[PDB]
């Protein structure tokens, strides 16, 4: 039993992070068999950013001016390129611990872990969610831009995320790999703010069942509802609406502990409006919304990867 | 900015972990050099576990009996026996992955992440604290046991633990790498309970810095106590002693913050008397004690390992 916020393990990460320096500017790239992946910010000086020209200042680079470093082993740049907001910088070695990859555009409310990184170095790995106004909440410094997030199954790691700023909120936005920013941010130090954000109401109701699966059943009452129903509600409160393609992906676990679906957005319709009064879920006293019903099965079956 | 419960990358703790089967029992293992670690109650059959005499199973088994697996990859088995609550089984084949590496004992307080395993492979990663009643607050399933706890400094990874069991509130309870339970528990299922727990107070206090950091600053008030004051207050609601240790510990974070301890132990008073009032502190609606001072310095200044 128990359930944590649990990040994917990062080794197969790891082995493709490189340092990437242009001029007086470091930040991470990705390696990935012969080419580097990393923000174009990478080729600004501080002044640059209010509002840089990212295709003139790329003309006049040459491959020497990069110097990317794995490790303490430089990579020769032999060729480079503009895909959107990223470079790709071709190099003269194929990474030998590439893994088997795809790049992937992930949808709002899904989740995936960051490696969090530094001159090309690992710092932590954490569990974020894509939220549905594009940004998601995480932990970064100064440097850390190139890093990336991800996820695995079986054996293959889907990159999904590319570092790129930082909002007002302290909320952070970036990019997918082919360098199109996730939500209506641009790469540029102008002014830029989130939009509202709303609550994965879908992964409300997983982790609910998890929280069922380990023994936290107080919060079950023995009402049902419609959809529409719940949906008025959930609106009130901020929450996404439920669809019935969430009311399907939620199947395994209804079926799971017995409880329908519209049995659970009964109880969690009571939740929103009665609160919790001084109750914990889980060990929360908050209602957690960055579990998928994937991760929810995954966690609780022992789910690995090889 | 940001704050988050960030693991440490799992990479080189990921190389070194192998399957273990004994009969019919598999759980993971720990391969460093040329020898394996693991529970030494993969010897025992399910009727054994209400009370097992290890020394007298393992007299009985051969190398053959234990069928080590690093991926696909069987590891003979040339010698094997047993340290407290592990075994030890020496292997024809030295690990290639070894990381530089120690096995330390933690201290209650201390935090370090757990690398989740079934069947050899990494199911996830996350950060734990030792509890003040040597208990950890995981997620662990059938299968897990075998799976390690460890820190990272630099390039050395500090194994600290190896999980064995759970207790009936949802906690785990295992062993340093030596074989020594931390706390009062056994490896044999019988009756055995958690002791009361307490909440690390130094690590609220590193928490709410943190907070300050990251500029979340309402609960900063303008008075001081004692030392000696404050801790009666603490113990009222089941908060360790601050001792003069942890305010010297403290100190990095109270000169970065220009706030003494004990002002910020004023301030941690008046939130356990009169509470938070729906408010929230980096993003939680309860106090966070399984932060140290020294993750929230390594996470607020980007501190990596190589
Ligand atoms: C990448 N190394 C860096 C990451 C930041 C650093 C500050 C703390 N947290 C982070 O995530 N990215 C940038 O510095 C970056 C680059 C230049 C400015 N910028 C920002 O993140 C700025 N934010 C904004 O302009 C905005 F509010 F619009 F989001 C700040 C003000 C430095 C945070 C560009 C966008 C090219
Ligand atoms: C290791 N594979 C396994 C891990 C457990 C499995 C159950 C779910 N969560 C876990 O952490 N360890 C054991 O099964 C283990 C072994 C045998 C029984 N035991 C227990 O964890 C039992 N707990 C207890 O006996 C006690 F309450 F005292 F803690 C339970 C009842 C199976 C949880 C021994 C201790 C040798």
């Amino acid at each position: 039993s128990g359930f944590r916020k649990m990040a994917f393990p990062s080794g197969k990460v790891e082995g493709c992070m490189v340092q990437v320096t242009c001029g007086t500017t470091t930040l991470n790239g990705l390696w990935l068999d012969d080419v580097v992946y990393c923000p174009r910010h990478v080729i600004c000086t501080s002044e640059d950013m209010l509002n840089p020209n990212y295709e003139d200042l790329l003309i006049r680079k040459s491959n020497h001016n990069f110097l990317v470093q794995a490790g303490n082993v430089q990579l020769r740049v032999i060729g480079h390129s503009m895909q959107n907001c990223v470079l790709k910088l071709k190099v003269d070695t194929a990474n030998p611990k590439t893994p088997k990859y795809k790049f992937v555009r992930i949808q709002p409310g899904q989740t995936f872990s960051v490696l969090a990184c530094y001159n090309g170095s690992p710092s932590g790995v954490y569990q974020c969610a894509m939220r549905p106004n594009f940004t998601i909440k995480g932990s970064f410094l100064n440097g850390s831009c190139g890093s990336v997030g991800f996820n695995i199954d079986y054996d293959c790691v889907s990159f999904c995320y590319m570092h790129h700023m930082e909002l007002p909120t302290g909320v952070h936005a970036g990019t997918d790999l082919e360098g199109n920013f996730y939500g209506p941010f641009v790469d540029r130090q102008t002014a830029q703010a989130a939009g509202t954000d709303t609550t994965i109401t879908v992964n409300v109701l997983a982790w609910l069942y998890a929280a069922v699966i380990n023994g936290d059943r107080w919060f079950l009452n023995r009402f049902t509802t419609t959809l529409n129903d719940f949906n008025l509600v959930a609106m009130k409160y901020n929450y996404e609406p439920l669809t019935q393609d969430h009311v399907d992906i939620l199947g395994p676990l209804s079926a799971q502990t017995g409880i329908a679906v519209l049995d659970m957005c009964a109880s969690l319709k009571e939740l929103l409006q009665n609160g919790m009064n001084g109750r914990t879920i889980l060990g929360s006293a908050l209602l957690e919304d960055e579990f998928t019903p994937f991760d929810v099965v995954r966690q609780c079956s022992g789910v690995t990867f090889q």
